[PDB]
């Protein structure tokens, strides 16, 4: 599923995005939008061999297990293949735990390089929410 943006907007506030972890909605969209495009189905292949699923592009080598990540973990328990879900509460829920985990939402490496320190809120302007 691609979502529209204030779509995924209401989707993420519904689920407890909003200000999670101190980090407001625009954040969580923007994050979204470079990593993903919106795009539930979304995977791409690192060179570590990992790779990383979804609307949140959630990475193998730590939070879920795809089969064929050696030496990973799987600390959202939970098969990656649950995260292209058009439901996004999987991807959710595990956002929740990756952000908590020490580094904020520099786990997300398109939020560090593209959103981070950027008007956010533009990434809800216009939605009813
Ligand atoms: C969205 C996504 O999947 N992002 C991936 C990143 O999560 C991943 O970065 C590494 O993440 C792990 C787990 O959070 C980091 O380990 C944690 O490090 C903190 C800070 O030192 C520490 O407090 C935690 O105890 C520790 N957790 C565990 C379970 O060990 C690790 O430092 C990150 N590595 C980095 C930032 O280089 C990266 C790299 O695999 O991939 C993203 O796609
Ligand atoms: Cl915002
Ligand atoms: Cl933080
Ligand atoms: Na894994």
């Amino acid at each position: 599923k691609v979502f529209g943006r204030c779509e995924l907007a209401a989707a993420m506030k519904r689920h407890g995005l909003d200000n999670y972890r101190g980090y407001s909605l625009g954040n969580w969209v923007c994050a979204a939008k470079f990593e993903s495009n919106f795009n539930t189905q979304a995977t791409n292949r690192n060179t570590d061999g990992s790779t990383d699923y979804g609307i949140l592009q959630i990475n193998s080598r730590w939070w879920c297990n795809d089969g064929r990540t050696p030496g990973s973990r799987n600390l959202c328990n939970i098969p990656c293949s649950a995260l292209l879900s058009s439901d996004i509460t999987a991807s959710v829920n595990c956002a929740k735990k990756i952000v908590s985990d020490g580094n904020g939402m520099n786990a997300w490496v398109a939020w560090r390089n593209r959103c981070k320190g950027t008007d956010v809120q533009a990434w809800i302007r216009g939605c009813r929410l």
